[PDB]
């Protein structure tokens, strides 16, 4: 039947989202997208269980498909935040994370019609372009968790190059001094009062400490 073959497409699509959403689950820790993607991962499992429970009944796959498709719009909205909203004020990610929450709720809602799901997907897309016009953070403004995402990635990038180019290559005192700057950068990341400027200088200071250990 043309319904069973269609069922394994969405089942394989839900596995693509399950892998894509667990990757995102780490990067959105402690942000406005932590609970939304946790609800999205749960939505992936309840759709799989529903598809698997009705495997050989051959029924209407319209509502189950609109929920699977809306998960791609959920993922697309999250990657849109990572690439375009890191310099925005807190309200941009707050308002947009609220919209993704409203979308995942409809995906989970058994009473949500296909129209109400598709209408909410457009709400998210319209919300994406709207938060783009939000003001950027001044260099003197307090740093948000999204501002410290670059410092967080720089700490793990310096940790990777340290264990590959410094650990067993240079003397221990070089390893010790570089580990002091990594620990110091973690203190800046954990400081709720550092500015956007102080996060930028800490990235350069840690990068300078890595080239110091690599000379
Ligand atoms: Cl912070």
């Amino acid at each position: 039947v043309n319904s069973n073959n269609q069922a394994q497409q969405m089942a394989q699509k839900l596995d693509q989202d399950s892998i894509q959403l667990r990757n995102i689950k780490d990067n959105v820790q402690g942000t406005d997208y932590e609970k939304p993607v946790n609800e999205a991962i749960t939505s992936v499992e309840k759709l799989k269980t529903s598809l698997r429970a009705n495997s050989e009944t051959v029924y209407d796959l319209n509502s189950i498909g609109s929920r699977v498709e809306a998960l791609t719009d959920v993922i697309e909205a999250i990657t849109f935040s990572t690439q375009h909203l890191a310099n925005k004020v807190s309200q941009a990610n707050i308002d947009m994370g609220f919209g993704i929450t409203k979308l995942v709720i409809r995906i989970l809602d058994p009473f949500a019609s296909v129209d109400s799901i598709k209408a909410q997907v457009n709400d998210v897309k319209a919300l994406e372009q709207k938060v783009l016009t939000y003001p950027d953070l001044k260099p003197t403004d307090r740093a948000t968790i999204y501002t410290k995402s670059k410092l967080d990635k720089e700490i793990w990038n310096t940790r990777f190059t340290r264990d590959k180019k410094v650990l067993n290559v240079k003397e221990f005192k070089v390893y010790n001094t570089l580990n002091k700057a990594i620990t110091h950068a973690v203190g800046v990341q954990l400081n709720p009062n550092v500015t956007v400027q102080q996060v930028d200088q800490e990235i350069v200071t840690l990068q300078a400490a890595l080239q110091t250990a690599l000379k």
